[PDB]
């Protein structure tokens, strides 16, 4: 039960840092 | 304490999904 | 171990709450004005 939260995490940890790099990614072709 | 944890881990699985959604309507402002 | 997983998760809401925060001035940048 542990193991299964501790892959949980994981997966949202990869998740949120997809969302970081694609907004950064967005940032970048639209400027201010 | 576990399952205080577990509902923890599903409201963060909610607000990147969330996130996720958010990013993709912005692309498609742009896009 | 119950410790360690609780930090990693407080640190995934903080980065869940960064990246909140990076979106809303996305959507200021690429809104109407
Ligand atoms: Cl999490
Ligand atoms: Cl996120």
């Amino acid at each position: 039960r542990m193991k299964q939260l501790e892959d949980k995490v994981e997966e949202n940890l990869s998740k949120v840092y997809h969302n970081e790099n694609e907004v950064a990614r967005l940032k970048k072709l639209v400027g201010e």
